[PDB]
């Protein structure tokens, strides 16, 4: 039970172990505030997030428990991982604040831009490697986009969720609930990201859900008979057939002058039918990534138990489950 010190910044009490020194605000919003800090135990530079009113409602409490469970399980080089979690509460009774600690990321993908073909290969490779890992434990990101990707000076990437319109990167089946989905909603997003790096521009910059679909269908074409057969909703089916029939464009006439193996991968990623879309694992083995792919260093995750998600609990039960998870936390080795 280490020594805590208090201090105020951004109009909020921070109460942290002495281990963590020199705190400096880096951004706050509805969900939590974040500080950079020096970690006197590893000489490393870290980021500390104070959750905003984590047990105010049933939604907040369950969400707080979800983030903590998730970060405790993720142990992979291309995925954010949990260095430490603490509370200044001595007991469950007085337990009201949660703090999460991770490696301090510098600049996101949004900030670091066009760019070389070798750079795109390496950046997209690392995202897929990280996606193979989380998808293997049935975890879906759902909000993959450049501002959720951290990239340091070595060009090393990590997937995270700081919590660019999201809709610009969203799979059309999730955006509209028009057809069932799987893990490959995130594969759609990656294709939108890769295109952007290849050409310097947002691929599909829609101004609402309808305009977004319009732009997308302009590129991939209206759904064929095969895909139209699996659209569950009657409304959605009508809309689509009531549109004016757009053809599939030739991707080489769109990504003009780009590396042909990347044009090919883009075509396997940006397919409308989600039964046909390439997975993370299959995509690691494509010829675009020949210089990086090693099937013996692209690991999968331990089984992840997410049954809690179907439960309807009271606030005090989620709060108590969170506290347990704080107490059983064992740090990762140096
Ligand atoms: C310099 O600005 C920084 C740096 C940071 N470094 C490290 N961590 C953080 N933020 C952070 C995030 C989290 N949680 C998650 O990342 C999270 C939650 C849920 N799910 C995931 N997954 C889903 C599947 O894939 C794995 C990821 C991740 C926990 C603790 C911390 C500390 C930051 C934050 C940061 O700045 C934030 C504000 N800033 C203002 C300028 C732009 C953004």
């Amino acid at each position: 039970r280490p020594t805590f010190y208090r201090q105020e910044l951004n109009k909020t009490i921070w109460e942290v172990p002495e281990r963590y020194q020199n705190l400096s605000p880096v951004g706050s919003g509805a969900y939590g505030s974040v500080c950079a800090a020096f970690d006197t135990k590893t000489g490393l530079r870290v980021a500390v997030k104070k959750l905003s009113r984590p047990f105010q409602s049933i939604i907040h409490a369950k969400r707080t428990y979800r983030e903590l469970r998730l970060l405790k399980h993720m142990k992979h080089e291309n995925v954010i991982g949990l260095l430490d979690v603490f509370t200044p509460a001595r007991s469950l009774e007085e337990f009201n604040d949660v703090y999460l600690v991770t490696h301090l990321m510098g600049a996101d993908l949004n900030n670091i831009v066009k760019l070389t073909d070798d750079h795109v290969q390496f950046l997209i490779y690392q995202i897929l490697r990280g996606l193979k890992y989380i998808h293997s434990a049935d975890i879906i990101h759902r909000d993959l986009k450049p501002s959720n990707l951290a990239v340091n000076e070595d060009c090393e990437l990590k997937i995270l969720d700081f919590g660019v319109a999201t809709r610009w990167y969203r799979a059309p089946e999730i955006m509209l609930n028009w057809m069932h989905y799987n893990q490959t909603v995130d594969i759609w997003s990656v294709g939108c990201i890769m295109a952007e790096l290849l050409t310097g521009r947002t691929l599909f910059p829609g101004t609402d859900h309808i305009d977004q679909l319009k732009l997308i269908l302009r590129l991939v074409g209206t759904p064929g008979a095969e895909l139209l057969k699996k659209i569950s909703s009657e409304s959605a089916r009508n809309y689509i057939q009531s549109l004016t029939q757009m053809p599939k464009m030739n991707f080489a006439n769109v990504f003009i002058g780009a590396n042909p193996l990347a044009v090919d991968l883009l075509e396997k990623m940006l397919v409308l039918d989600s039964d046909k879309r390439i997975t993370a694992a299959q995509a690691l083995a494509h010829a675009y990534f020949a210089q990086y792919h090693d099937p013996d260093d692209e690991p999968v995750a331990d089984p992840y138990d997410q049954s809690f998600e179907s439960r309807d609990l009271l606030i005090d039960e989620w709060k108590s489950l969170t506290y347990d998870e704080v107490i059983s936390f064992v740090p990762p080795p140096l």
